[PDB]
Parts: C-alpha cells; sequence; structure tokens
C-alpha cells in the first residue's frame, strides 16, 4: 500500500496568560494563549486578546523550573459575535511561526469562538 | 481574514466512475458565491478522486486526492477509526486548518 500516513493525536485546548509591551509589563491574565499537547514542553501557537499593542508573553514552564518569554507578531484585528453585542478582538501570533501552525490556529479559532 | 469552516457529504471513489452514492464528508470554505473544498473525510482507504455535480447543472467536477492520513477518533459507539484525504496542491495554511478544525472539535487518541 505503497506508504504510511498517521497523524498522531494532537489537541489544541486554550489558558490565560499573561502579555505586555516590555518584558515587565506582561501582568497577570491579560490574554488567552492556544497552545498543543506536547510531552517536550507546551508548544504555544497565537494569542488571543482585547488589546492592540502587544508585543510579549510570559508562560509558566511545563516542568515548573521557570518562566518563558516568547516575541508576538503584529496583530490580526477581527471581529467577533457576541450576544451583548459584536465585540472586537486581537490575534497575535509567535514571531516565528509558520504558516502550517498558523491554519491550525485559524481552524481553532473559526471553532472556538464565534467569528463574524 | 475571518474565515469559517463549514462542512457537507459528497462522493467519491477509487475510480472516475467509483464515485457514487455518499461515502465521504468533505471540508470546504464559503468563498464567494462558489465553495472551496479543502480535504475529504471518510471511512476507507482506496479514496483517490472526488465528485461533486456542478451549481448550474452542466455536469460534475471531479478532485485529485492526496494520500490519506489515517486516524482514530473517540465516538460514543467505540473508536472509528477514520482516514482524511487533502485535495490536491492544498497550500499548508488551508491544511493547518483542516487540521486545526479537527483538533479542536474531535477528541482524538
Amino acid at each position: 500500500n505503497a506508504m504510511n500516513n498517521e497523524l498522531s493525536p494532537v489537541a489544541l485546548r486554550q489558558m490565560s496568560c499573561a502579555a505586555g509591551t516590555t518584558q515587565t509589563a506582561c501582568t497577570d491574565d491579560n490574554a488567552l494563549a492556544y497552545y498543543n499537547t506536547t510531552k517536550g514542553g507546551r508548544f504555544v501557537l497565537a494569542l488571543l486578546s482585547d488589546l492592540q499593542d502587544l508585543k510579549w508573553a510570559r508562560f509558566p514552564k511545563s516542568d515548573g523550573t521557570g518562566t518563558i518569554y516568547t516575541e508576538l507578531e503584529p496583530p490580526c484585528r477581527f471581529v467577533t459575535d457576541t450576544p451583548k453585542g459584536p465585540k472586537v478582538k486581537y490575534l497575535y501570533f509567535i514571531k516565528g511561526l509558520n504558516n502550517l501552525n498558523r491554519g491550525m490556529v485559524l481552524g481553532s479559532l473559526a471553532a472556538t469562538v464565534r467569528l463574524q
């Protein structure tokens, strides 16, 4: 049968985390992060927040030895249909995220938040 | 752009003529008035082609499928194994959208 393809069991969850414009400006739960469940620590894909000018993000290490900081891409503006009126949110990509994982964020976003 | 993924049932098979009945589920995108099918989801490994009758009614359209990706979903009546086919020449971006939609909507193992 030629070759063999197999998709590993990967799941996309979300969690509250800190973010900001400076290294120190990252403070308690100002955004929501999209991450991947992988054995070699968590792989954060994108950030979703209500702020327009964010550059850094903090995450506690999976083992617990310390903290990690990640650079953010320029945000992508989009609108969600919220029952209490449409709300505008800002979506931040990881500074070095490839277009493949970018699509995963979009498919997960359209499935976890009400778009358009 | 703020894009949303919808799904529909369609026909597929191993040959051009083998595309019959309703043996697969397709992931498509709402673009302009038309539809952009991204991937195919079915319970068969034989699939190579997929057919759609044209909306106007002049004929039918066929699209070549990539080698399937095997995966297992947790269904209440026992785990079922499904095969996922991408459309020929799909860019890595739209590939993730199909994968991202599945990983957030279905429990795999």
